[PDB]
């Protein structure tokens, strides 16, 4: 376990031949309300496109997943709900130990970049077209929606 | 944009405070068969541990993800099928451009780490009771079977 690089969201290190990237823990929140789900867009210059994706952030020191997701919700959308966990995942399991804690939030109610309001029917039909890109947290939100919440 | 490392599997570089891991795309392999799906499982140093999966890996240079997907099917399992493009997303955008691009394999058939058959309603289960943990592929698996394979 050997470190090339500590840096402030990640780290890089080597185990002898496998490329490890150590990552804080992340936190994303579903949220549906009248028909549409709450998906955020911002600049990523890691892929060079604003995708479409759903609050998310890392845990930060002292915070537990739970909490993380609160905060997340209210600082991106500036609302509150009742969250309840739903599931956990690891984004890339072959280089990276980023795990995110997904919760679905309900009831929401405003206490204070961009707010996409939009049926995940109509995220998924646009992607299809190719007219936008997904990360990991939205296409999971998606997915859910059409599994559990209809 | 300032290279730190350039590896095998990735690269690690900095675009002013931004830092940035370019990694290849990837495809993953969504596969059922008699109520089962094909998850498996294979150790992962980068967390420790071995989560649940689905086929999965990077696409090689001069192949489209359409043929990666054939490839690591055929691979990690010994199986072809007739491979259907689903979507795809970025596994983690704040930080890395690893892309992966999920297909939907029907009519199974043997042609030649650890293969997983599993209800994907008991893989949800064992995860809700902390039993087993996910990939990102494994959950997308499992969610879009409950979404749309039922
Ligand atoms: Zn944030
Ligand atoms: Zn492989």
């Amino acid at each position: 376990r050997t470190y090339l690089y500590r840096g402030r969201i990640l780290n890089l290190a080597l185990e002898g031949r496998y490329e490890i990237v150590e990552h804080k823990p992340a936190v994303a929140v579903i949220a549906l309300r009248e028909g549409r789900m709450l998906f955020v867009r911002q600049m990523r210059p890691a892929v060079g496109l604003a995708p479409l994706e759903i609050p998310a952030g890392l845990i930060e020191p002292g915070e537990d997943p739970l909490e993380a997701a609160r905060r997340e919700l209210a600082e991106e959308t500036g609302l509150s709900g009742d969250l309840t966990y739903l599931f956990s995942y690891f984004v890339s399991p072959g280089f990276t130990d980023e795990k995110t804690h997904v919760f679905l939030a309900e009831n929401l109610k405003e206490v204070e970049i961009e707010v996409v309001w939009m049926r995940p029917e109509e995220a998924l039909e646009r992607h299809q077209r190719g007219e936008v890109e997904f990360s990991a947290t939205g296409l999971v939100g998606v997915l859910y929606y059409h599994a559990f919440l209809r």
